[PDB]
């Protein structure tokens, strides 16, 4: 009754990243540092959950990196950033994650949002 509830947000965000988002798509968010910060800095997430998210996704990635060199194979998920950020923007990944975060606060309300 005086907690951030980051853990709930992490597990339920990983559900959004595994069920709603493809693994091959989230690995391209993880591989590039500016892409991940483009998500987190937009979502304004504290370093605690900011890391716990990518670390939980890095356990999903931990089993992959043993055989997959796809991380630096060619680097071209798409030929342009326009082609990447057009079906959905990094602010949409942020939006859906801010929903999950404010739902964690929706249970707790110690972090005085509204």
């Amino acid at each position: 009754g005086s907690d951030p509830e980051s853990s709930i947000f992490i597990e339920d965000a990983i559900k959004y990243f595994k069920e709603k988002v493809s693994t091959q798509n989230l690995l391209l968010l993880l591989t590039d540092n500016e892409a991940w910060n483009g998500f987190v800095a937009a979502a304004e997430l504290p370093r605690n959950e900011a890391d716990e998210l990518r670390k939980a996704l890095d356990n999903l990635a931990r089993q992959m990196i043993m055989k997959d060199k796809n991380w630096h194979d060619k680097g071209q998920q798409y030929r342009n950033w326009f082609l990447k950020e057009f079906p959905r923007l990094k602010s949409e990944l942020e939006d859906n994650i801010r929903r999950l975060r404010a739902l964690a606060d929706g249970v707790q309300k110690v972090h005085k949002g509204t």
